């Protein structure tokens, strides 16, 4: 598992549940071409969204859903979603967890690359 | 002024200089269509982007071009770029500060919104 | 003005009135002396701590009285303050800013040092 | 385990491998008395500072002796250590994950408490 996404939630102190993760690589005309999906589970975090083998060098677009998040617990937020865009590889094919750390007003995201 | 970015440096405990910013907004049409650019200054940060006539309600992309600000000190950092994707001006016209904390593999953003 | 504390409210995206802050300098017998003390102002800032000449060599606490904050808003945070503690004019003297970043279950602290 | 702690390296996007931790509880004069120690082990993590049974309702602190880890890695950093105050329980006995995500002149901290 190359690629793995964790939520948290700042105001509970919890995991954040049931938040939609939507994935995109950038194709060669600069769009952005859907590549995987999921939702974040009971704690928070999202597994199997991509292989080794399909998981090339390349740009990568994270969209993580904030704001239905908020929404679902009736929260006013600011962020209509957070996005992490980075290129998979210097390098060398590794493991990438990308981590959030939700505030209606502010988010934290950081890169974990390890071997 | 109703849109500000103010950009730091979580390295060197300073204002993040000259800084290249692009802003968006989301066209009928679902595309994102140049709003404005600029660079951060000396104090981090950057105004005059636009004017409250023709910063009207929508959807807005600030992109802060934060892996040029790093290669440049000799860091290879995680990002391509921040990502603040964010509805403005939806219950009328307000001032917004974006603020970014930059780290080599995270950061952090931050929105004022004031009446 | 050598030393500035300046709060964000993360839930609200708003500065963090009214939030009390002690300033602690360690003595020579390794225990905390207190320093100054105040409030921030409608701006999230607190200014006028003290002055260059008082603000000598040695290690600061800087207290931030968050969960006194959190709980007038009616919300019980995790943490019963935030603590920033740092050498300061070990080089000569600087002029400090000391931000945090406030959510229930977490925080954020940087530094900005000037000469 | 009710107590884990947890610390990344953002300048480098890795656990921060042995990191000094020091857990004090409140004693009833007001003064901090040591509780449990340890090193951050190769995944960034500490274990088995204390057990249920000994993890008793009342305000302790998490000192991360991040000055050290920074000055190991020639890297010249802010704070002495970061500090997390919090008091266990409201509440019930349950678990608590304490995060830090360190960078030279900043950090944050976050607090993951679950059942
Ligand atoms: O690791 S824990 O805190 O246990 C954790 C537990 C449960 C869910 C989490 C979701 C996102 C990030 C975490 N950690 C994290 C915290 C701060 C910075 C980066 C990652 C989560
Ligand atoms: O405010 S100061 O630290 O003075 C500051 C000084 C100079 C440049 C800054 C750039 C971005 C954000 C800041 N503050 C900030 C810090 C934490 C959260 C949100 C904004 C900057
Ligand atoms: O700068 S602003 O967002 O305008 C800002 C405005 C009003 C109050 C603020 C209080 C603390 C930090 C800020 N900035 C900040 C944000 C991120 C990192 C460091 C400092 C505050
Ligand atoms: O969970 S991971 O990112 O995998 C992670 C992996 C390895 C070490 C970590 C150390 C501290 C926090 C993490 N997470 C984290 C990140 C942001 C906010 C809160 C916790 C760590």
């Amino acid at each position: 598992c190359p690629l793995m996404v964790k939520v948290l939630d700042a105001v509970r102190g919890s995991p954040a549940i049931n938040v939609a993760v939507h994935v995109f690589r950038k194709a060669a005309d600069d769009t952005w071409e859907p590549f995987a999906s999921g939702k974040t589970s009971e704690s928070g975090e999202l597994h199997g969204l991509t292989t080794e083998e399909e998981f090339v060098e390349g740009i990568y677009k994270v969209e993580i859903d904030t704001k239905s998040y908020w929404k679902a617990l009736g929260i006013s937020p600011f962020h209509e979603h957070a996005e992490v865009v980075f290129t998979a590889n210097d390098s060398g094919p590794r493991r990438y967890t990308i981590a959030a750390l939700l505030s209606p007003y502010s988010y934290s995201t950081t890169a974990v690359v390890t071997n």
